[PDB]
C-alpha cells in the first residue's frame, strides 16, 4: 500500500520563492513545530530529542499519536508509527528533490503496515485528502520561509 | 474499518450559523467543489438528479468519479465504487444538534475493496481526515455566515 504525490515548490507569478535550504528549514519545522501545520492539534510534546531523531506525542480532538521522525539534512524527513494491536502502524517521507538549481519539488511517500497481513490500494478519499496535506504543507513553509 | 470525527460548528468567541446555512454548505461541498477540493484542477457533473449527483473530479495526476446523495436538511453520502485497480469508500456527513444553535457534522469514513481481520486506518490518516473535516466546516462558515 504505497501512495505518492510530488509537490512543484516554486512556480512562475504574487508568492514567495524559496532556495534549497530554506525548504529544508521548512521540513525541519514541520517536524519539530507542527502546530503550524496541523490543522486540529491541542498540543504536542517532544519526548525524546536526539537532534537529527524525535520521539514525539501529538494530541488531536479524540486522538492521541505517537511517532518516531528522522531527520537527513538537507534532503528528508521520514515520519513513522509501530503498529500495535489497536492502531495501525505506517510512514511518511518527504523528500526534497531538485532537478535543476531553483527547480525544487517535495516528494511526499505514503505507506501504511498491519502486524497481521492481496497487496492493498487505497482509495481516492484517502488520496485526496493526502494531496491537500501535502499541498498545504509546502503552502505553510512558502509563507513562513 | 470506519473513523468517525465530530466537528463542532459555532462556538463562544468567527460567523455563527443556522441549521438551514449549514445544510446549503454541505450542498454548496457536493455541487461546487472548487471551494473545497485542494489541489482540483477542473470538475463535471455527469448526471445531476437534484438530490443524486454523479460526479468526476480531476485532480492533480488523479481522477475520480463518484456519486453522491444528499437527504435535505441532514446529510449528504459520498462513494465510490471500487474496481480491480482502485479501492472504493464512502464518506457520510451528518448534521447534529442537540439543542437549537448547538451544531454538530459527524465525519464517517470507509473503504471497501472487490476481494476482502478487520482492518483500522493509521494514523496520518486520521490526522488527514480530521484535517479535511475542519476545513470543510471552516469554510461554510466563511462563505454562510457571510
Amino acid at each position: 500500500m504505497q501512495f505518492e504525490h510530488l509537490v512543484q515548490v516554486n512556480d512562475r507569478t504574487d508568492l514567495p520563492v524559496l532556495d534549497r535550504l530554506q525548504l529544508w528549514e521548512g521540513l525541519v519545522c514541520r517536524a519539530r513545530e507542527p502546530q503550524y501545520f496541523v490543522v486540529g492539534l491541542e498540543r504536542f510534546e517532544i519526548l525524546v530529542d536526539d537532534g537529527d531523531r524525535l520521539h514525539r506525542r501529538l494530541y488531536l480532538p479524540g486522538l492521541v499519536v505517537e511517532d518516531e521522525v528522522v531527520l537527513k539534512a538537507p534532503d528528508s524527513a521520514h515520519y513513522s508509527i509501530k503498529p500495535s494491536a489497536e492502531v495501525a502502524g505506517g510512514s511518511l517521507d518527504m523528500t526534497i528533490e531538485e532537478p535543476e538549481p531553483g527547480s525544487l519539488f517535495v516528494r511526499f511517500a505514503y505507506c501504511t503496515r498491519y502486524l497481521q497481513p492481496d497487496e492493498l490500494p487505497y482509495d481516492a478519499f484517502v488520496k485526496q485528502a493526502y494531496i491537500a496535506m501535502d499541498v498545504e504543507t509546502i503552502a505553510t513553509i512558502r509563507d513562513r520561509f
